């Protein structure tokens, strides 16, 4: 009965380039949303996003290698390095084989796809970079990391849109428990704030168009919500077997105890008004942890700031909690951070973990006027302090009706 | 101790639009490789590929839905439907919840990415289709299938390039055994025979340029090999728990008994001359099945027809087998089929399975003049007949040094 705990953290987010900075900014309710300026947004209905400010990998990635990797891959490597360093783990010859990676992305290298495609249109197959494939594909973060640290254990990449971070982390954990590994760096990286990403989600009408007030655009569960806001970044956790951790005396942020998956089987984009999909996923994670819905202090919602989306999620929370409806804390850091797509579940598992350490829960900012008959406590504007929270639940409900939920336990 | 068996098959390949047709063509050594004709290949160094001929989904997908999905998604849905039909499985209200999907792709919707990108370049963000994201992203086959059959169990998508089919199938199986599901449709779909796919792998110099003889281009382990050949298609298996299968009396093609994963941790594209990565993965699958290397009758190689690639793989086969070096049958159907990237491990798991049913092993065609000191039996030109084969091993060693191996057992 192998148990899995967390002993390493790494992150780049719209509100910070480290774990603690990011975390401090969120408990302070700071918004990471600003107007986009790396491409001309005149024709774009959405002109703002959650960008990573002053990203630097100079000391981490040789500019000779940077040319071979899209921005999402660069974000992922960096957050991966932070996670490995913070872990203290030393990779030995007898170690390698048992240490792996489960890192994905929802969309991958949009930037270098557009670049290479632009080059092919203007100058034919020759303008295409010899690094096109490996610089864009979703599995290249796990690819580069394993090589960088000589990792030789199981290596996978889950690509389930919005649910990627949660899926990757949960399977990295299943892998360990199963016996396939002792250590796994799991998470997701994303950088979809490009013309194709902004115009594409805009073509679907899934995005907020509140350009006058970008920081007020992401407003989950609010009456004036008009779509999600895009966020760039990456979240990485070092997962590891309990005894292998103790035997080495490493910090242990928390324990991963439940993981549940479900499918809506409703529509390619819309969730059921019902929230049936989400319920199942939260329910399976509880059953998996072997606890009840009442034992959960905080739920980091999917809460993307979509009319139909936030309503499905609330409905599901009421459905799985019942009485505990208002007794539980539910918040969406997407209010300050935006939607990190493939990295969303990664960064949010980290908030779910940090919340346990600090007994503090981040707010759902911008929640000026709640919805119709919501009975839930969405930690409305300021961070709430908590007393005896032992378990936290993290939710991701993505495109294609694919849902997941992670449950973390204190110490 | 939940056991997993195979009870449904589906496939589209360059040598057939059904499982049996494809399978018959391969035992007959037919090549599926032909010159590309859907785009102007004048500037292209590679002008041929393994295409799917006369693909039809008219009766399966409403042309109203086709517009919302890239060719790889259409191939995947169809092969998914075949698999579900062939399985005989009936989805009930009390059933849904326990039936899921693990389907990926290495590159996803290149075609609709190029189209949408071309539209944005010529006419701005407006020309972008509102279906851009859901029509291109890797998880949309599992997305559409779950909805189509009202599947509500765990739903994931592994995107590990060349190793996707194997990873998806192996995790679909881990999922079932774990208790998370009873039924899982697992596999991969791919359609990278586009300007971006052909020019991109061409920019890396990873592809064969033998345009005079396209059917002779894919020649694994041969002296005149000059890169892999691209193949389009999709392979889908219906995996399911042993008792749930019996209780329903369904055909049972075979049993999935081992699954191993490893990472090279060497280079982003090249495998170690060593073959260390591959060894580990085959070795873990054996250990996982609980059998020895001698108990394996056939190994469906990764064998892509790359100088460095085929050599690493042989080295690893010699390394894991030792004495059994020539006593075991190893062949690459990539010789007739080309490299299906994300679907490669899916179609090949199916060949690995069918080989057990029929006690026949498909040949490595084009193997005119083997390599230096190869001691292995690569089933050189014609299909070999076998007597008491009980286990077969399937290998995928992909970009980013991510490797996997599946072991199937008779009956």
């Amino acid at each position: 009965k192998r148990r899995v705990v967390v002993t390493g953290l790494g992150m780049l987010s719209p509100v910070g380039n480290t774990v603690e900075s990011t975390w401090k900014a969120l408990l302070a309710g700071q918004s990471g949303i600003s107007l986009i300026d790396h491409f001309d947004t005149s024709a774009y209905a959405t002109k703002f996003a959650g960008l990573v400010k002053d990203f630097n990998c100079e000391d981490i990635i040789s500019r000779k290698e940077q040319r071979k990797m899209d921005a999402f891959i660069q974000y992922g490597i960096v957050a991966g390095v932070q996670a490995m360093q913070d872990s203290g783990l030393e990779i030995t010859e007898e170690n390698a084989t048992r240490i792996g990676a489960a890192i994905g992305s929802g969309i991958g290298g949009l930037g270098l796809i557009e670049e290479n495609h632009t080059s092919l249109m203007n100058g034919g197959p020759r303008k295409i970079s010899p690094f096109f494939v490996p610089s864009t594909i979703v599995n290249m973060v796990a690819g580069h990391l394993t090589i960088m640290y000589g990792l030789r254990g199981p290596s996978i990449s889950i690509a389930t849109a919005c649910t990627s971070g949660v899926h990757n982390i949960g399977h990295a954990a299943r892998i360990i428990a199963y016996g396939d590994a002792d250590v796994m760096v799991a998470g997701g990286a994303e950088k979809a704030s490009t013309p194709l990403g902004v115009g594409g989600f805009g073509a679907a009408r899934a995005l907020s168009t509140r350009n006058d007030n970008p920081q007020a655009a992401s407003r989950p569960w609010d009456k004036e919500r008009d779509g999600f806001v895009l966020g760039d970044g990456a979240g990485m956790l070092v997962l590891e077997e309990y005894e292998h951790a103790k035997k080495r005396g490493a910090k242990i942020y928390a324990e991963l105890v439940g993981f549940g998956m479900s499918s809506d089987a409703y529509h390619m984009t819309s969730p059921p008004e019902n929230g049936a999909g989400a319920a199942l996923a939260m329910a399976n994670a509880l059953r998996d942890a072997g606890i009840e819905a009442s034992q959960i202090g905080y739920v980091n919602a999917h809460g993307t700031s979509t009319p139909a989306g936030d309503k499905a999620e609330a409905q599901a929370v009421k459905t799985i909690f019942g009485e505990a409806a208002s007794r539980v804390l539910v918040s969406s850091t997407k209010s300050m951070t935006g939607h990190l797509l493939g990295a969303a579940g990664a960064v949010e598992s980290i908030y779910s973990i940090l919340a346990l350490r600090d007994q503090a829960v981040p707010p759902t900012i911008n929640l000026d006027n709640p919805d119709e008959g919501c009975d839930l406590d969405f930690v409305p504007h300021e961070a709430r302090q908590v007393s005896g929270m032992e378990y936290t639940l993290c939710n991701s409900f993505g495109f294609g009706g694919t849902n997941g939920s992670l449950i973390f336990k204190k110490i």
